[PDB]
């Protein structure tokens, strides 16, 4: 990793799509199942077996459901009581579905202004206090840009851009990677729901993370 300094720790946090079913027991590091089957477990084997020498320390804070007020509560231990030299976040997923399968609940709704600020905020109190941050942008497994939770997931996205631009954060395109492929197969072929994708959804997740940082081939 180009863009990371050799010996470094990065804490990945986000909801399910980063969780992706691992041991929360183990607490994001540890001998099994502590990154899950998803993107972040294909980070870590990604940069493992091609750069061995780089050594980096990958820790999965990922929880399913969490919308970014959720991952405010808990950024004190999970993120700075870590001391990480990076920090990758993905959020903006259940900001955004909320409003859709739980349309009546409004109380529940995260509106864009308070994921804004709520980001904004996050971002702010990391970025000195680390070597770099990692913003990944939410996404819908939908080519349809007119489909109004692919046009909403497109605010929170475009959201999240002038937030990592505000503080010099770097920008993975999650979404224009999930474009690109979707150029060739269909949705169903990744996700049934349209946000849980197989695997290999999740390595075109990973994909875009290493092409961003500069590790994508070796
Ligand atoms: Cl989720």
């Amino acid at each position: 990793g180009m863009y990371f300094a050799a010996g470094s720790k990065l804490v990945i946090i986000g909801d399910s799509i980063t969780d992706a079913g691992r041991d929360k027991g183990i607490g994001g590091e540890g001998l099994f199942n502590a990154h899950g089957s998803g993107y972040v477990a294909l980070l870590n084997a990604h940069l493992f077996a091609r750069f061995p020498e780089r050594r980096l320390r990958l820790v999965n804070q990922g929880n399913s459901g969490n919308t970014v007020r959720d991952l405010a509560a808990r950024w004190q231990n999970d993120v700075f009581g870590l001391k990480p030299d990076y920090v990758a976040m993905m959020i903006g997923i259940n900001d955004v579905w909320r409003q859709f399968d739980l349309p009546l609940m409004t109380d529940r709704h995260v509106c864009p202004e308070e994921y804004e600020k709520t980001l904004d905020e996050l971002v702010a109190r990391t970025a000195p206090t680390v070597k770099g941050m990692i913003l990944l942008t939410p996404y819908f497994i939908e080519p349809n840009r007119e489909d109004a939770m692919r046009a909403r997931m497109d605010v929170y996205g475009d959201l999240m851009r002038r937030v990592a631009e505000r503080h010099g954060c770097l920008l993975v395109d999650v979404q224009g990677a999930f474009d690109r492929y979707l150029q060739h197969y269909h949705p169903a072929q990744l996700a049934w729901d349209r946000i849980h994708p197989n695997l290999a959804g999740h390595q075109v997740i990973a994909n875009a993370f290493l092409a961003a940082t500069g590790c994508l081939n070796s």
